[PDB]
Order: C-alpha cells, then sequence, then structure tokens
C-alpha cells in the first residue's frame, strides 16, 4: 500500500502514499506493462464534483467547515437542475494550475504553481477566442521574457457546442507535401496543413510558415486567423563556433503552446485550453529538428562538419546532434527568450520530486517522457525510480476536431 | 485477444498474441505503473504444471507435441518428481530453455543472436575447484582471442536451497574499488562491497585502478573459496582517441567480456542458482555508464578539461560533447584491437529488425523500453519510437540476492 522509489545514483529512497488517491487507469495489468504506449450524466458527475471540491477546501485548510457544506449543496442543486454546473474563479484557478501539477509526463512542474489564468468563459465567437489568443500569446511572450499562461473557453455541454483550437499548439510551421516525394516545411503538420489551404488559407508555400489558428466557437464552423506577425516571436539558428551554420536557415519560435488538450476539473471538461510556457532545448534541437520524421537535418550538418559518416560506429549521428543542441540553447540565450538546457531542467524536476514527496506524499511520473531524448544518464532523473499514476484535475487527449465535427 | 503497438517514426503497426503465454506478474496494476522500478525451495504440488509447461512447449518446438516421445517423457518426469521431489532435464532441454531465457529476457537489446549460445552443462560439478575449472574455460571458448561468442555454463539446480551453487562474483570479471579514509575511491566504485569481502576471505589486493578481482566460488551450500583467474586469459583493451593523442594518458582500459554471473535461470520449474553466462558488449555499456556514471569512473569532469570546454554553464553541452568523444574512443579501441564490439545504432536497428520477426514467427516479442533505450542519443536510435509491451515468459534470468547476505556460514 506504501511504495519505495530508490534514486540508484544517490541511494536516497522516497515513500509514495499519493497513489492511493489516484483515480484514472493506467492502461498497465499485472500481466502487461504497457508504460511505452503513447495513448492507452447527473449521475457521473455529482462524485466528480464532491471529490475535486473536498481536495479544493482542504488545500486552503477549510475541510468540513460551513463554506465548504454550503458550496456542495449548491453544486448540488445546480447539477439536479441544470445537468451541470459552474467552478468559482478561485477553483478555476486551482483546477487548472493542479492539472499541471499533475501532469505525470511534464519535467518543467517546478514551475506549477505560478501559472497565469485567463478566465475567458464569456467567450462566444471565434473572434473573441482570436482575440483572447492574441492577448494570451502577448502577456505570456513578453517580449522574450517568458511567462506560463493558459487561457479557459466554456466547457462542454451536449458536447454538440465544444470550443475547439484546431491547431495542435498555437505557433507551428506548415508543412506541404510536393511532387518531388520529399515535404517542404515541417512534416508533422501536413495534414492541418490541407485543412487550412481547403479552408481558404493562402500558403506562402515556404519552409517556415507560420500556420493561421483555426478556431471553432460553440460548435460552429471553425474560422482562420492569421496571428499578427509582430506577436510570434521567432529566434534565427546559429552556433558560437560555426560561421556556416547561419546558411543552413533554421529558424524557430519563442513559444511552445499546447491548444488541443481537454482540462478536466471537478468532471467538468474544458474542450479548449491553450496553456504555454518556454523550451526545454531538446525539444527543438533533437526531436523537431533531428527526428527522421519532421525537418531531418542530421544528414545535412554532419557534412558540413566534415565527419566520417561511412561507418556508425564513428558516431557522427550522435556528433552533430549535439552540435545542433549547442546552438539552439545559444541562439535563444542571445536574443534574451528564456529557454532551460536539459541539465538545469532535470535537476529541477529533482527538486520538485523532493519538494512533492515530503509535502504531498508523491509526484507521478513518467519516466519514458521525463528523461530527455539525449544523453539520458547523465541528467539525474535516468537513476530515479518513479511512479506513474493518473490524478484528477487533469490534461488528457482528445480526438482531433476534424475527425468529429460535422460542418 | 490482440494487443497492437506502433512506430511512431515508420507508421508500422504489429500485433501481439503472445503475451496470452504470459505467467508471472509486471508489479504493475490498473492504477498504478512500476515501469521504471529497478528489482520490483518449491513443493511437488507446484512442481509438475511448471515441468509440463515446459515439456510442452519444448516439444512443439521440435514438432512432436502429443508424439508418443512427449507422452512418455511427461509420464517419466511424473513419476521422477513423485519419487525424489524433483528431476532431471535431458541435454537437449536445458538447451533449449538457455536459449529461451535469453529469447525472453525483455531488457536485452542484444536478443537477435538468441539461438547461437554455446552451452556448457557443468551439471556434474560438485566443488569450488571444479567451478573454477569450468569458468576459466568458458572465459577462454568465450573470449576466442577477441572474436567473442556467446556462451553460457550451468552449474546444478537448487534442491533444498542449503546446497546451492553460487558465484559471489556478479560478473566474472570486474575491476576492484577501493575506499580511502579520505572519502575517496580508487579503482571501480561499484565494486566496493565485494571487494572488502574478497579482501577479508584472504585476497592479497595490489590497490590499482583496474585489479581484476578473484572468483569467490560456492559449491553445494559450502563457504565460498577464492581464485584469481589466469592472466593470460582475461582480454583487456587500453582505451585511446583516434584524434585526441592526450586521451591514452589518462590511463584508461577495459576487459573485453562482460560475463554476468548473479543471476538465476528458471526452466520448467527447476532453479540453476549459478549460471553464468557472457556475451560482447555495446560501446555505450563501457563509455556511458562504465566511465561516467557519477557513481562510477567519473572521468567527465577530467575529460571535458583536457578538451578546453566551457565548462562554467551547463547550457554549454560540455558534458555531452565530453560523453561523446569518450564513447568514441571505446569504439575506436576496441575495433582497433580487434575486439568485438557493438555500437548502440547498430544493436538497435538490429533489436528493431529481430523484433519485427519475432512478432512475425512468434507472435510477439516482449521487450523492456526504459532497458531497450540507450543512455544517450536515445530519439535518433530507432527503438525510442517504438512501442513496446513488457512481460513476462518462462523459461527466464531472474535477480536474486546477494549471496553474502543469505548464506549460513560454516567456518
Ligand atoms: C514552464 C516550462 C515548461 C517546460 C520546460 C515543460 C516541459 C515539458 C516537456 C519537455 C514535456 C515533454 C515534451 C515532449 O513532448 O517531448 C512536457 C509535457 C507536458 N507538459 Fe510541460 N513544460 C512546461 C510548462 C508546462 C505548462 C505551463 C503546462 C500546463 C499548464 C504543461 C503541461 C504539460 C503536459 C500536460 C505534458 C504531457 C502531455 C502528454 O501527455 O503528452 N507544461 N512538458
Ligand atoms: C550478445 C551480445 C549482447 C549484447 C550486446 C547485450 C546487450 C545488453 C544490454 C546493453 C543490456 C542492458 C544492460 C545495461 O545497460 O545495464 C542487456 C541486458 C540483459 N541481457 Fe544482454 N546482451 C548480449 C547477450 C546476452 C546474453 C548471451 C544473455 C544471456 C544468455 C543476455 C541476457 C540479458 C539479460 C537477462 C539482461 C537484463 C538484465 C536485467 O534484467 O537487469 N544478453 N543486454
Ligand atoms: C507548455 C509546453 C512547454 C514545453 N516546454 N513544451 C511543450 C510541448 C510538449 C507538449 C506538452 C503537452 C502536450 C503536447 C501534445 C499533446 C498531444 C500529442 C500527440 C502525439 N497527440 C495529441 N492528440 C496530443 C506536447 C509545451
Ligand atoms: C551478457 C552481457 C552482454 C552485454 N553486452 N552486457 C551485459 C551487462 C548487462 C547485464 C546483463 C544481465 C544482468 C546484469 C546484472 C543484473 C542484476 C542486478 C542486481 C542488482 N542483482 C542481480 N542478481 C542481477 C547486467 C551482459
Ligand atoms: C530508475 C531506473 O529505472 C534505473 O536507473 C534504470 C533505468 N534504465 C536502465 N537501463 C539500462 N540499460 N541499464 C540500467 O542500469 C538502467 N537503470
Ligand atoms: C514509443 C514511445 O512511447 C514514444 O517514442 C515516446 C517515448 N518518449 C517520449 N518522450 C517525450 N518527451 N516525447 C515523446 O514524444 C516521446 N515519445
Ligand atoms: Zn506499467
Amino acid at each position: 500500500r506504501f511504495l519505495k522509489v530508490k534514486n540508484w545514483e544517490t541511494d536516497v529512497v522516497l515513500t509514495d502514499t499519493l497513489h492511493l488517491k489516484s483515480t484514472l487507469e493506467t492502461g498497465c495489468t499485472e500481466h502487461i506493462c504497457m508504460g511505452s504506449i503513447m495513448l492507452p450524466t447527473k449521475d457521473q458527475l455529482f462524485p466528480l464534483a464532491k471529490e475535486f471540491l473536498d481536495q479544493y477546501y482542504s488545500s486552503i485548510k477549510r475541510f468540513g467547515s460551513k463554506a465548504h457544506m454550503d458550496r456542495l449543496e449548491e453544486v448540488n442543486k445546480e447539477i439536479e437542475s441544470t445537468s451541470t454546473y459552474q467552478l468559482k474563479d478561485t477553483e478555476l484557478i486551482y483546477g487548472a494550475k493542479h492539472a499541471w501539477r499533475n501532469a505525470s509526463r511534464c519535467v518543467g512542474r517546478i514551475q506549477w504553481s505560478k501559472l497565469q489564468v485567463f478566465d475567458a468563459r464569456d467567450c462566444t465567437t471565434a473572434h473573441g477566442m482570436f482575440n483572447y489568443i492574441c492577448n494570451h500569446v502577448k502577456y505570456a511572450t513578453n517580449k522574450g521574457n517568458l511567462r506560463s499562461a493558459i487561457t479557459i473557453f466554456p466547457q462542454r455541454t451536449d458536447g454538440k457546442h465544444d470550443f475547439r483550437v484546431w491547431n495542435s499548439q498555437l505557433i507551428r510551421y506548415a508543412g506541404y507535401k510536393q511532387p518531388d516525394g520529399s515535404t517542404l516545411g515541417d512534416p508533422a503538420n501536413v495534414q492541418f496543413t490541407e485543412i487550412c489551404i481547403q479552408q481558404g488559407w493562402k500558403a506562402p508555400r515556404g519552409r517556415f510558415d507560420v500556420l493561421p489558428l483555426l478556431l471553432q466557437a460553440n460548435g460552429n464552423d471553425p474560422e482562420l486567423f492569421q496571428i499578427p506577425p509582430e506577436l510570434v516571436l521567432e529566434v534565427p539558428i546559429r552556433h558560437p563556433k560555426f560561421d556556416w551554420f547561419k546558411d543552413l536557415g533554421l529558424k524557430w519560435y519563442g513559444l511552445p503552446a499546447v491548444s488541443n488538450m481537454l482540462l478536466e476539473i471537478g468532471g467538468l471538461e474544458f474542450s479548449a485550453c491553450p496553456f504555454s510556457g518556454w523550451y526545454m532545448g531538446t525539444e527543438i534541437g533533437v526531436r523537431d529538428y533531428c527526428d527522421n520524421s519532421r525537418y531531418n537535418i542530421l544528414e545535412e550538418v554532419a557534412k558540413k562538419m566534415d565527419l566520417d559518416m561511412r561507418k556508425t560506429s564513428s558516431l557522427w549521428k550522435d556528433q552533430a546532434l549535439v552540435e545542433i543542441n549547442i546552438a539552439v540553447l545559444y541562439s535563444f540565450q542571445s536574443d534574451k527568450v528564456t529557454i532551460v538546457d536539459h541539465h538545469s531542467a532535470t535537476e529541477s524536476f529533482i527538486k520538485h520530486m523532493e519538494n512533492e514527496y515530503r509535502c504531498r506524499g508523491g509526484c507521478p511520473a513518467d519516466w519514458v517522457w521525463i528523461v530527455p531524448p539525449m544523453s539520458g544518464s547523465i541528467t539525474p532523473v535516468f537513476h530515479q525510480e518513479m511512479l506513474n499514476y493518473r490524478l484528477t484535475p487533469s490534461f488528457e487527449y482528445q480526438p482531433d476536431p476534424w475527425n468529429t465535427h460535422v460542418w
């Protein structure tokens, strides 16, 4: 029932009790582990509400008080009557911060409590959504001094009137398939780019074309909007030692802002809730640039370094990989856009584990996602056993809206 | 019930039916994943079904399921169990069992090689001196002057758990570690406790940075005994760098033969507590973990100093830079001395091909992602994007407690 996690580098042992307050399902069984898999009513709503409010009122040290009990009745009277209910601003703020606190795949959670929450529940149109989003981007960007933030659109009702940001991130580059066979721009985004062009977008058909936002309010058909170029902070990528590196003509955006997740608080579902923080360097240098299925530039870089690419054993992919990542970090730092390296981010997470063990009884963590995609074992998270479990409030995946929505 | 795994790089989907033959627990539940947890005498009653499952498997594999030779073998094992409480495997069953224990090792990226394994039957061994002789022969045959060959040596199975054969070393070949009064360590920090035991057993430690440890060997539940492996049998490789001439002056070397000697081999319910096996190294096992773990040789600071890296901010990636040059040095050194080694790109690519073939011919390939993905450059290797299902098949290799923790000393 009590569970131990050990660090094999420092010999330090923590005891987990938070997992008993666990609530959703992992995908695993005692027969088979699924840790490496990417995706595994009035009667339904009240327990969920009760569960959340109980945790809310406990955290402000007001458990079992008159203010607690009255709110429980108030939400109950509202469910039995309206088939749903509304969160107070305080509960909304608390729910969002805890969805992040509980995100077992996020290495940046040391920051969980400094989340700026923007309440967009009064939104009714896609033009309104666009306005809210532009304000979020500008506030979060903050001329390079990035600040975490989330904007929360109206909760799901009958599921026929969902708000959705069709973009998977607020700021992403287009992807175009060509007769050549190869891909121009970002291959992850080819399909969404087809939908933009098919809804009317005039594509510049270049390598780094910032996608338009595709916004759906109240279950209606979505609409296109171009984020003002002056709000999209981008960084050209150069190297501190390699002058030729600029001639690759690489750039990336300063703001990572995930816009396709569903935020679940007290059984209420927020289908549109873009959130943003700041990049860990490997996210761009390792995955975005170096994934076979993404910009896939390794081949091109190692060539410029005049390395022996005859045999895998010269570790030429690995040499190029490190320099690509040196450059990203350097470029951001020199243009003064917040960014964190994987050594620094993992060291912060470990300290954050310790705090959550001592202050909360544990910290849900998904080792497969916490360990950075390069140099894993020279970061302190590699040697750290972690327990993975699902708590609410939470962020969840949801189907791409284009498969679901009807025109 | 069919289960699908996807490769997120190549879009290939595969279908596992093999997990249906799974026995032992994972540690995981519907409510908790234990995926990153490191370490998560039998009755007649329980022994015969285990014998039965195994013999059913063996006889299917040779296409003789339900034959007279199958039925008679079950009858014979049946009788042997009821009358003696245990049973003996035929040579064929032992060979097949040890290959399948390897085939089933879900944390092993080297499994493409599973069917080429030399098996040495040391079930006639009775004494520690007998064990030393078996182990020297294994070391010699496996080393093959650099052209390494996989081998396993199998000592007598457990009886009452009071007469166990054990090799106290965790690997047949490993370097001593010595804790100094000032708190620092000389040699390999991972082996300090074991070095201490050896010294107390009467080993005269030379006290250098790369002292090959002696074998501590327990036969038939007796107190263990010390033996020096003949040095001419210990193939070692001095570490140098193809471009960095100062690299040799770090004084590093490593041994060619990885040979795990602390696992328990389970076949059809029987437990072989001493069963050392060996293969050849993947370069990252020496260059990332052995040299560059903080709790091991920890030469990263020393190497980056000599490269003249900017070591004032982690964000220069000085650590990542040095780690790569060290791993380059390890691969270059083994290849130049003609000692078999595999780099992590080649190993993981091989493993991916193995895995696909296993799904097609066997209906699955249990695989532990936390362990299969290499400890450097994970995502530029094809295992990183590969979903994997982890489950436990027998025959299998299991952890067991260290014998100094359990052993009843006689004197
Ligand atoms: C402040 C700086 C932040 C850093 C450095 C960071 C870091 C990361 C990284 C590296 C990942 C995995 C990346 C990958 O896809 O390879 C991740 C996942 C995730 N993060 Fe963060 N994060 C930050 C802020 C935030 C914020 C503000 C939120 C929400 C409020 C958040 C919620 C999540 C969630 C839900 C996941 C996993 C989603 C999934 O299941 O795939 N993070 N984080
Ligand atoms: C032939 C060359 C081989 C290579 C390159 C290889 C590679 C590896 C590597 C890199 C690991 C992970 C170890 C670590 O990083 O800590 C491993 C684990 C393992 N290998 Fe192999 N292996 C080989 C042969 C063998 C053989 C011959 C056997 C047994 C007959 C074996 C059985 C195992 C087992 C049981 C584990 C998991 C240990 C555990 O559960 O902790 N492998 N292998
Ligand atoms: C806020 C933030 C900070 C940061 N440093 N990186 C990121 C990008 C990583 C990230 C985080 C959460 C969520 C995602 C994508 C979720 C996602 C992923 C896939 C493959 N399919 C879906 N339907 C949904 C990606 C975001
Ligand atoms: C044959 C072989 C080939 C290779 N390339 N690498 C290795 C080393 C990795 C390896 C493999 C199996 C087993 C171990 C040790 C596991 C181990 C760990 C603990 C704590 N207790 C135990 N009883 C056992 C280590 C071995
Ligand atoms: C805590 C964590 O599970 C532990 O450090 C593991 C992770 N993955 C590993 N993977 C390999 N190949 N070898 C190891 O020793 C470890 N250590
Ligand atoms: C198959 C495997 O689950 C998949 O490659 C995962 C592994 N770890 C990851 N880790 C991070 N941080 N991001 C990812 O997209 C993935 N992909
Ligand atoms: Zn699991």
